[PDB]
């Protein structure tokens, strides 16, 4: 996240870390078995860690728990990163309470100038790598649909929206992929992509969950 701001330990409570050996991707927690994540943060030999702030330190409040499977959409496509979303089943439940607990799907799409919540341990420098010890937070409105079809023409698809600041400075970035972008309590996006990190004119990227809500729904009944 470049222009975050530290979160405070265990105040994002959905938010996962995904770690085969160390962070690669975010995810948000949805029920007590289940986990939310981009397609694009597939690998195999997931442990999903919950709970956490720090993460190169057990602080305390901390779950591991290995994924039993993973479900990319079937209509994911690497090349445009439509359908950017996979699911991902926890070998067991996570124990849930105040510090680790699901956010709610939502039930309508959310409108440009919606203000939304954005988190992760992902790259805070848009020039060079570094990456964080502590979960980062972002508030960041979703921005129209011309707005985001004049940045990225023809690079978008219904199943994108985007999100932050034309001017620059304050965006999501490597290592957030994957994570939540929660407004009025909802998840409503996905990290995904965008073109560099916080650069001008070219605002986040991130996966419209409200498009899949019958198929989350659906795949969590039948799995
Ligand atoms: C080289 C590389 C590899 C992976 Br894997 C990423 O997910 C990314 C990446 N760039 C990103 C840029 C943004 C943004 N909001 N500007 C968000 C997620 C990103 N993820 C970059
Ligand atoms: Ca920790």
């Amino acid at each position: 996240i470049v222009g975050g701001y530290t979160c405070g330990a265990n105040t994002v409570p959905y938010q996962v870390s995904l770690n085969s050996g160390y962070h690669f991707c975010g995810g948000s927690l949805i029920n007590s078995q289940w986990v939310v994540s981009a397609a694009h943060c597939y690998k195999s030999g997931i442990q999903v860690r919950l709970g956490e702030d720090n993460i190169n330190v057990v602080e305390g409040n901390e779950q591991f728990i290995s994924a039993s499977k993973s479900i990319v959409h079937p209509s994911y496509n690497s090349n445009t990163l439509n359908n950017d979303i996979m699911l991902i089943k926890l070998k067991s439940a996570a124990s849930l309470n105040s510090r680790v607990a699901s956010i709610s799907l939502p039930t309508s799409c959310a409108s440009a100038g919606t203000q939304c919540l954005i988190s992760g341990w992902g790259n805070t420098k848009s020039s060079g790598t570094s990456y964080p010890d502590v979960l980062k937070c972002l508030k960041a409105p979703i921005l129209s649909d011309s707005s985001c079809k004049s940045a990225y023409p023809g690079q978008i698809t219904s199943n994108m929206f985007c999100a932050g600041y034309l001017e620059g400075g304050k965006d999501s970035c490597q290592g957030d992929s994957g994570g939540p972008v929660v407004c009025s309590g909802k998840l409503q996006g996905i990290v995904s992509w965008g073109s560099g990190c916080a650069q001008k004119n070219k605002p986040g990227v991130y996966t419209k969950v409200c498009n899949y809500v019958s198929w989350i729904k659906q795949t969590i009944a039948s799995n």
